[PDB]
Formats: C-alpha cells, sequence, structure tokens
C-alpha cells in the first residue's frame, strides 16, 4: 500500500544552534479511501509526543501525501539517538515502522583546499574556482561560498564520495567571471562539518 | 510478476572500436516452479538474432537472473539507435528501450589541478582533474603516469552544472614524494564529443 520514508534534518540545521533542525516522516501513496494516518515517533525506545503534521497534499494521482515533522535537539542528533518513526494506516495490515540515525562510526574532520583556476581557462569569460574538502567522516557536511560578506553567486557543490581511507570527499565549483579573478577580489569556500572547530572552518582564495 | 530491468554499454565501450560494447537486458524475479523465458531484440524496430544468453535457468533465493546479452556496433549506439528488449507466467511481454541520451553533445574542458602548498605537509598529497561542461553525462576519465595506469584515484559522479552542462572533479592520491621529485601525471579524458574521443592533460611541480 502506501510507502514510507524518513529523511534526516540538514546538516547546516544540526551544526548551527541558533538554526532548527528536524526528523521527517513523509508517507506516500496513502489510498484516497483511507484519509486517516497514525503517527508513533521514538526517540531511544522512548514514545515521544511534541511532533507536528504538516498539511496533506492532493495530488494529480489522488493518492494523498502526509508528512510528520518532528523538531530535535542538536546535541541528540549529534550523540547519534536513534528516531524510529511508526506509520500506522487502515489499509495496511501492518504499520511500517522506520528508523534514521546519524551514520555511525568514528567522525573525522575534513581537511579543505582551496585550487585556483588554470591558466588554459584564463582565456575564457568565465573561469572556475575550486574547493576540495577531503578526509571527512560522516557524509553529513555542508558546503559554501562567499565573497565579502555576502553569498556568492552560480556554485555547485559534488555529493560525498567514498574514498580509499573509508572516508568521504568532495569538490565545490564555483564561477566567476574573469575580471572578478583579475580584479583582486577574494572569495572564499565555508566547510561546516561536525567534527570541525565549531562545525565551521573558512578557507579563502585570491589571485 | 516478473520484472525486466535493461542496462546500457560502458561509456569507454563505446568510444573505442577495439574494445566491444553490450546491452544487457537483466530478467529478475522470475519466478520458481517456471524458470522458462523467451527474448525478443529489437534495434530501432528491426529485431536481431544475434543475442547470447549467459546465466541460464533459475536456482537462487526465490530466483537467479536470466539474463541476454547484445553486442551493438558503437557508431549505431552513437546515432541515437533505440535498442528494445521483449521479454516473454505472463499475460503480456514485458518491452523496455533504451539509447544514448538525447540532446546537445558539448566538448569537454579538461584543467588540471595541483595540491594545495597548505597539503604539502603531509606525505600524501592530491591531483585533481577538472572535467566541465560535458554533455551527455557518459564520460570516462583515467589517472595516467608514464605509461603505466596507477590507480589510487577516485572520480566524482558526474553533475548537473548550471548552463544545463554535466561536469565533474576526480582526485588522484600520491605520495608527496612524487610530486617533490617533479615526475608527471596525466589525466584521461574519454567523450563522444572531444577529438578521437579522447584527450589527455599532463600535470607536474
Ligand atoms: C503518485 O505521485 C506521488 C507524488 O509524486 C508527484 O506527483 C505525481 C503525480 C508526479 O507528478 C510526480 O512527478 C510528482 O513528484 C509519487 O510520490 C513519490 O513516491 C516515490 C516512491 O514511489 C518517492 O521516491 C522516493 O524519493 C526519495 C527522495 O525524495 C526526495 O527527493 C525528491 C526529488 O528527488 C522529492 O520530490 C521528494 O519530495 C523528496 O524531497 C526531499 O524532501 C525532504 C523532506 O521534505 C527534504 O528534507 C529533502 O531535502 C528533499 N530532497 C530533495 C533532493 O529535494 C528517495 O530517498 C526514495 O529512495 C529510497 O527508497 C527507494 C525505494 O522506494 C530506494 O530505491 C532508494 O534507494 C531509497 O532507499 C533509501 O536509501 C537510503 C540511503 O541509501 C536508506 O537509508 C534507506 O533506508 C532507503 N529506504 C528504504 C528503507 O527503502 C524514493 O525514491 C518520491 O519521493 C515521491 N515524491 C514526492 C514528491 O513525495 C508516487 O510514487 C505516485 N504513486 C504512484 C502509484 O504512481
Amino acid at each position: 500500500g502506501p510507502s514510507v520514508f524518513l529523511f534526516p534534518p540538514k546538516p547546516k540545521d544540526t551544526l548551527m544552534i541558533s538554526r532548527t533542525p528536524e526528523v521527517t516522516c513523509v508517507v506516500v501513496d496513502v489510498s484516497h479511501e483511507d484519509p486517516e494516518v497514525k503517527f508513533n515517533w521514538y526517540v531511544d525506545g522512548v514514545e515521544v509526543h511534541n511532533a507536528k503534521t504538516k498539511p496533506r497534499e492532493e495530488f494529480a494521482n489522488s493518492t494523498y501525501r502526509v508528512v510528520s515533522v518532528l523538531t530535535v535537539l542538536h546535541q541528540d542528533w549529534l550523540n547519534g539517538k536513534e528516531y524510529k518513526c511508526k506509520v500506522s494506516n487502515k489499509a495496511l495490515p501492518a504499520p511500517i515502522e522506520k528508523t534514521i540515525s546519524k551514520a555511525k562510526g568514528q567522525p573525522r574532520e575534513p581537511q579543505v583546499y582551496t585550487l585556483p583556476p588554470s591558466r588554459e581557462e584564463m582565456t575564457k569569460n568565465q573561469v572556475s574556482l575550486t574547493c576540495l574538502v577531503k578526509g571527512f567522516y560522516p557524509s553529513d557536511i555542508a558546503v559554501e561560498w562567499e565573497s565579502n560578506g555576502q553569498p556568492e553567486n552560480n556554485y555547485k557543490t559534488t555529493p560525498p564520495v567514498l574514498d580509499s581511507d573509508g572516508s568521504f570527499f568532495l569538490y565545490s565549483k564555483l564561477t566567476v567571471d574573469k575580471s572578478r579573478w583579475q580584479q583582486g577580489n577574494v572569495f572564499s569556500c565555508s566547510v561546516m562539518h561536525e567534527a570541525l572547530h565549531n562545525h565551521y572552518t573558512q578557507k579563502s582564495l585570491s589571485l
């Protein structure tokens, strides 16, 4: 019948105390003639009742989609506490139990190296800046680009890749005009990982 | 009941006439107490006989997958021909279709990047290869040093870039010593839009 998916909190939400993290239980393909679902959240076995059910959606399919959100404590997720979502539906015989938690294992603090473009690239109106982030565990991490305080435009970050030493790495590419590189402006790679100091580090790249 | 999954040839196979590209019609969940199955391969609607079965009759946990392999022409795959597998305890035969990713091909650019001066500290540094603005995602990237292909490199998946193009990076991990000597390390990239479907970019201290 209906399928159930559990989505962990965004890394940036857990690494900054100022921000609000939350585990998300999304159950889809719930039948049109069975609107009533029943969530049961469990933090390390202990059932909690501070969750909140977002408003539901009707699709072209006509199969309704119900989402329940539980706000968590940053340290509780950082401590690797298990979160278990139990979805109960009138169509299914047995409720669907799902479980999500922080990736288990000895954490490693990422090293971050900024790499300038190549001469061969210079010929072009738009050159690329590279940020190498390697040797981090787990895969949870958030990387951004900025210049002179405000966020930078046109960057993409590649997914985490499993490396030889059992750790992850990634590369982030920021596309800027040849001018802004030759004009002497200074850009910055902001890396946010839990094993870092204050869950934050920053490397400045410039001509 | 039974599921039919079809997979394209490896990108490296089609970019070299020397190698042999194959289209793979993997049938899973065959069932048990019935292991029978029939295959009908089609190229642009026109059926072709020359497909070889490999695994043979099911024996497994519920099933052992029964698979059919087609050998195809390099340029025929490069000229966007559509390949269709027709698998026939089933009311209607399952038909799957696959072909080269449609779109406009773009000539990749390759830029090799030395390690940071921050990285020297470690006796195991990293070399980088940036492949930018290619399409489709079907691409090959390998690392080389003086003819001999040493592999201590990891390659990130192709990522959809803003301008609709694909890109990726590649990281070769070597001892600092080799970089200190002044050795040369080449990035090999293979893409259909490229010249001779191949390009090389050397990097050295
Ligand atoms: C009827 O329609 C609905 C709704 O679809 C919408 O309407 C229809 C009419 C069309 O117009 C659609 O185009 C339109 O979108 C269909 O609903 C879909 O159902 C499928 C399953 O059949 C779901 O697939 C799952 O997707 C998740 C990833 O989902 C995120 O990303 C999507 C884009 O990529 C996005 O659309 C989703 O909303 C969702 O977005 C995330 O949202 C969270 C929470 O809000 C947010 O915080 C995130 O940032 C955001 N992410 C992004 C990228 O935007 C995927 O994870 C699922 O994969 C798991 O399950 C598979 C088996 O089902 C398995 O093969 C996968 O490998 C994977 O398995 C998991 O893997 C992890 C790690 O390896 C592991 O830890 C887990 O244990 C394992 N899971 C288990 C236990 O199995 C899966 O692919 C769609 O999300 C869902 N769409 C939406 C929009 O909700 C419906 O199918 C239609 N029904 C019929 C009968 O046709």
